[PDB]
């Protein structure tokens, strides 16, 4: 059955969903701020993470201000990190709306599509599959671009 | 191809979406306010609505305080208003989450699934089919239930 879910992630936490996320699902985080002004990351200011049953980091996104690029990766709970894809310009993935964002992930099976706002920014092919069943925000109270608590609302049993 | 818009949508007034939504696709409203206390409506506190080419109300979703109820509708142009689907006790909707709100509309060809927050309030077997191709916000500034500005998300082209 079709249904919505909404988690409040507070930086540097997790939180397990009550509905996983499969193919043709949908996972939007929202931020109630937008600091593209933050200090340097280390190396990371803000990351957003969908996990496998298994612990797999199954879609792993970094925003590194000073590296002025958003990085797309993934890895096994006890591996290393995979093949990453880049994304130049963070403060510009984010232009046209101010004080707030907005980030989204479907997941088309054999793929991630994530969308910034109304943007595009990628379609991840996936490097790990399976279904997510928990999600992450990451980053400290002074370095991230985002508020304090990422809101994430899930639209699952969609296929 | 799957996308997300975003509308600002100013009570009493109506958007044209860049994306219609049609079978398999998905409509959220935010409201950054949550008033039940606004009083007696006229005879509606606030209504969302989602509309057809020709004007059509495919789905009329109207809040009405002072009678307790959410009313579900639809109707042509120049039609009578159909059959009202009516969910009592408003306050119980919107329970678990003050300050804020999100009334989502699921479009799934034969009906019309509608989410306060997290629940499901009904399954609107539709009274008119069709694409819907605009979104309105009906209120004054003095009843509604909803904050002045009410964000529509749309997630379409997911079928
Ligand atoms: C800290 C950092 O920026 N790490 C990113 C890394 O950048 C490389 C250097 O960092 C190390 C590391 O600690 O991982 C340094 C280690 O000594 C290296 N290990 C070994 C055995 O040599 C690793 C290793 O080379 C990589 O892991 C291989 O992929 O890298 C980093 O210090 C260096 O920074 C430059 C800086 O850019 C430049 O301006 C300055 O002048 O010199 C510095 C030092 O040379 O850049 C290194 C090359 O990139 O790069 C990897 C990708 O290759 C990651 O981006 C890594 O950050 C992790 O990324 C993960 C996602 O992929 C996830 O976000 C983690 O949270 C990140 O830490
Ligand atoms: C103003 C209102 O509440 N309208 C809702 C209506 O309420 C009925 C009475 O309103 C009329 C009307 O103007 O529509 C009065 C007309 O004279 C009636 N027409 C005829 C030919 O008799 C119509 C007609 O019966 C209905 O439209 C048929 O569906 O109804 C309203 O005055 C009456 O008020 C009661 C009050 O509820 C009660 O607490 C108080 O003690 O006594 C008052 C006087 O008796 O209540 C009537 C209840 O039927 O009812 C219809 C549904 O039957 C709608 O709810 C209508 O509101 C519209 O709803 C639409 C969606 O379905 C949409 O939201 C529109 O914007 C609403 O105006």
């Amino acid at each position: 059955m079709q249904g919505v879910n909404i988690y409040n992630i507070s930086a540097g936490t997790s939180v397990d969903l009550a509905a996983p996320v499969t193919t043709g699902d949908i996972v939007t985080f929202f931020s109630s701020a937008l600091n593209l002004n933050a200090g340097a990351g280390n190396p990371n200011n803000t990351t957003l993470n969908l996990f496998a049953e298994n612990g797999a980091y199954l879609l792993h996104i970094a925003f590194r201000l000073q590296e002025n690029v958003i990085i797309f990766n993934s890895r096994q709970p006890d591996g290393p990190w995979l093949v990453e894809q880049r994304v130049s310009d963070v403060a510009n993935q984010f232009a046209g709306i101010d004080g707030k964002a907005m980030v989204t992930v479907f997941d088309h099976g054999d793929k991630y599509q994530v969308v910034i706002n109304e943007k595009t920014v990628i379609q991840y092919t996936k490097q790990i599959s399976g279904l997510t069943s928990s999600l992450s925000y990451n980053a400290t109270e002074e370095t991230s671009i985002f508020s304090t608590v990422v809101e994430a609302v899930t639209y699952t049993g969609l296929a």
